[PDB]
């Protein structure tokens, strides 16, 4: 088992730099969102004992806010909308075969919990499969024009790879990234960020939630279907890179150890 | 193309599952609905001060601090969350900037973390190498067919594992019942990740991102045999069809 070592040691060095990595990512976290936190947490004491003594008409305030908060965890006019009307349903599979998840809706039965658990190990991997068709028939009609592209470059076969990726992703930005966000800012009412903001999110398929998205409607899921191809790839060429940056980072250690000080 | 074949499978598959939520949720959905609208009026007859047009206002901002923890800890998990994209959303960035850390954040995350969990599933899966080779060995001086067993005690031993034991962990500690414990479990190492579920809604909290990064992996197989049995009955129904269309007129010859 002499390779089995020289892989533990290589998947814990790999581990204390995701440890690191997370570590860095939560400092910069909590000094960026808690200043927001306390300000917007007093702001809200503030507005709390604003409708007190406006209103000293005192315990059950809070058995109110629990109400409320118990009105939470689901979502004039005494009539609402539905969730969970024809097309919400549709797009809740969606996010479960997805695995994108908003969590906007959720199921509340235990049978629809039960029936969302075999949904999504069925339905995940049945998914999966649609989505490298989908990738490789994208990757193709990319492969076609990026062939015509090239030729007309070849005026080394080395360097090309390198305008052939930067097409790639600059297109891919635009039509993956930069006018689906544009039209959902002019649409969900968004900024010119929690455009792109939203895009990432769902298209990483991690799908916090704050910010989700009849014509509309399936434009969207099937633009997330392609997007989701577009990130798998730009995701794979910047693990690429990494490994790259990580083996030549790794030469450069050697450089200087060995020279160390000549 | 068998893309398109297989694109209206999925549609035809959410389709079904969109019929079976909305039958399943809409019923509760209106009867917390219904009962909701009790509530406003029993607190709107019962306080005349208290009256229509001091009640919205509030609720627009309770629904406002429903909108938003960051502390040494939680930004850790939620970092954690992002490059797992779990992301279940209990804890967002509200900082313009936060949001474009997050972002750049997770493009890198992403991919770094799938080399962690890659060599953390060659790891596991070769920790079993070594067990099921012996427990095999056990079943053939007693063979296509030990596979079969093999991959029954990998799912068996797995799902008691990486299931049922932090489920009962999280019933106990989270005060789940026994449901939305086995609920979190796999909406959770299926990387979905609702958020009404949430283990963080100090012994406690790194197990459990612990238990969350070698979980993934055990669903990663998990998932990825689920998708070659598939593979397996679409081909098998694939020749069950060609079975039948010339069995069907075979038949159809005999004039
Ligand atoms: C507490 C009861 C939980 C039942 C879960 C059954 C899951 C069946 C999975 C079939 C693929
Ligand atoms: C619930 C059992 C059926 C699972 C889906 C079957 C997929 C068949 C694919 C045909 C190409
Ligand atoms: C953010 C840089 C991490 C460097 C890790 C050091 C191990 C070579
Ligand atoms: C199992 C539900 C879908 C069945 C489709 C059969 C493939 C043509
Ligand atoms: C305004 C944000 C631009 C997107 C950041 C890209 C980081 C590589
Ligand atoms: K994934
Ligand atoms: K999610
Ligand atoms: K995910
Ligand atoms: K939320
Ligand atoms: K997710
Ligand atoms: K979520």
């Amino acid at each position: 088992s002499a390779i089995n070592v020289m892989k533990w040691k290589t998947v814990s060095t790999i581990f204390l730099v995701v440890v690191l990595y997370l570590i860095i990512g939560a400092t910069v976290f909590k000094a960026l969102e808690q200043p927001q936190e306390i300000s917007q947490r007093t702001t809200i004491v503030i507005q709390r004992e604003k409708f007190l003594r406006a209103h000293p008409c005192d315990q059950e305030l809070d058995e109110l806010i629990q109400q409320i908060v118990a009105a939470d965890n689901a979502g004039a006019s005494s009539n609402q909308v539905s969730h969970w009307d024809l097309g919400s349903s549709f797009f809740f599979a969606g996010t479960v075969i997805t695995t994108i998840g908003f969590g906007n809706i959720s199921p509340r039965t235990e049978g629809g919990k039960i029936f969302c658990i075999i949904y999504a190990l069925l339905g995940i991997p049945l998914f999966g499969f649609l989505l490298a068709g989908v990738g490789d028939q994208l990757g193709t009609i990319f492969g076609k024009g990026i062939a015509k592209v090239e030729d007309t470059f070849i005026k080394s076969q080395t360097k090309i790879r390198i305008i052939s990726t930067i097409i790639f992703i600059l297109f891919g930005c635009v039509l993956f990234v930069a006018l689906p966000a544009v039209i959902f800012k002019h649409i969900e009412g968004w900024s010119a960020l929690d455009a792109i903001y939203f895009v990432v999110i769902t298209l990483t398929t991690i799908g916090f939630g704050d910010y989700v998205a009849d014509f509309y409607k399936p434009v969207v899921w099937f633009w997330i279907l392609v997007g989701l191809a577009y990130f798998a790839a730009v995701l794979s060429m910047i693990g690429d890179w990494l490994r790259v940056i990580a083996k030549k980072t790794k030469e450069a250690v050697g450089e200087f150890r060995a020279h160390a000080a000549e």
